[PDB]
């Protein structure tokens, strides 16, 4: 996250690491006790199952704390629609080896139903422990970042990422997605913080309203993140795990 701040424990409940090879690679967020939703990409096919941990209710990655669970993953689905980079269905359902238990540090975050409306510019906050500017990582002992951001339309989003754009990039911010950010940058999420949340405020509760999926250079400007609705997939995610593990 670049131009955002430091979270405090707990405040973020939901966010979890994945790490690969024990490296953080992704963020990612807990939606029941056993499931947790990321980005495809985060989940390349050459990539090793067995290799992926995620760890929830971690505020500072390098720091231990008594809280902090640590799992392997059983199933990682990434929408089968999710063909390359850039494409729509960046979206992944990650079922953890064993369920954990919620506590004060975790907890699931709503999903939205696939009508729900997050209108322009509501500031909803991204979080994770990805770099804090373009290839700068975030310095040890890394407490997670949290930045508010107002959404901004797809349609808004398509005519900023146009402004300068190289001809031969399609940056193309596709029906499932919606940006984030600020016309003029220096605010956004960044390589790390992919897979992560966009935590929205509605009716004094939060919802996951997208998953920190791509962009250009974090914080520049006229380049917003780019996120995937999980309304777009809220029938997809539900049906997979109503089948897969329903609640006894
Ligand atoms: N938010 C941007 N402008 N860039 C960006 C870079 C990487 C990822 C995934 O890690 C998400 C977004």
């Amino acid at each position: 996250i670049t131009g955002g701040s430091s979270a405090v424990a707990g405040q973020w409940p939901w966010q979890v690491s994945i790490t690969y090879e024990g490296v953080h690679v992704c963020g990612g967020s807990l939606v029941s006790e056993q499931w947790v939703l990321s980005a495809a990409h985060c989940f390349p096919s050459e990539h090793h199952k067995e290799a992926y941990e995620v760890k929830l209710g971690a505020h500072q990655l390098d720091s231990y704390s008594e809280d902090a669970k640590v799992s392997t993953l059983k199933d990682i689905i990434p929408h089968p629609s999710y063909l390359q980079e850039g494409s729509q269905g960046d979206i992944a359902l990650l079922q953890l080896s064993r369920p954990i238990t919620f506590s004060r540090y975790i907890r699931p975050i709503s999903l939205p139903a696939a009508q729900a409306s997050f209108p322009n510019g509501l500031h909803c906050t991204v979080t994770g422990w990805g770099h804090v500017a373009p290839s700068v990582s975030l310095l040890t002992p890394k407490p997670l970042q949290q930045l508010e951001v107002p959404l901004i339309s797809r349609e808004t989003c398509n005519s900023l990422y146009n402004i300068d754009a190289k001809p031969e990039e399609p940056h193309f911010v596709q029906e499932d997605m919606v940006c984030a950010g600020y016309v003029e940058g220096g605010k956004d999420a960044c390589q790390g913080d992919s897979g992560g949340p966009l935590s929205c405020p509605v009716e004094g509760l939060w919802y996951l309203t997208g998953i920190v999926s791509w962009g250009d250079a974090c914080g520049a400007r006229n380049r917003p993140g780019v996120y995937t609705l999980a309304s777009s997939y809220a029938s997809w995610i539900q049906s997979k795990v109503t089948e897969l593990q329903p609640r006894v």
